[PDB]
């Protein structure tokens, strides 16, 4: 598999995230800890806005609304391609995902 993250900017560090992972853990070390979520794996922040392509959102998990809720009134504004890095693991099924930072970085 395979986990390259982007930046509103352009700029995208690319990584491999080992499978029963998420892209914040590849983040601590691949770098995207600083252009990823922040709270961690935990859902109490809105930094990790990040923007999935279209293909990999799918193998990822359904997360209701739920966790939403603290992601709409994110600092930047939501579809339903944008995911909190810190819900979304890389598994052997997705490789390539490309994922992608929000508009802003909290
Ligand atoms: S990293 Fe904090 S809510 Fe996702």
């Amino acid at each position: 598999s395979k986990v390259v993250y982007v930046s509103h900017d352009g700029t995208r560090r690319q990584l491999d995230v080992a499978d029963g992972v998420s892209l914040m853990q590849a983040a601590v070390s691949n770098g995207i800890y600083d252009i990823v979520g922040d709270c961690g794996g935990s859902a109490s922040c809105a930094t990790c806005h990040v923007y999935v392509n279209e293909a990999f959102t799918d193998k990822v998990p359904a997360a209701n609304e739920r966790e939403i809720g603290m992601l709409e009134c994110v600092t930047a504004e939501l579809k339903p391609n944008s995911r909190l890095c810190c819900q979304i693991i890389m598994t052997p099924e997705l490789d390539g995902i490309v994922v992608d930072v929000p508009d802003r970085q909290w």
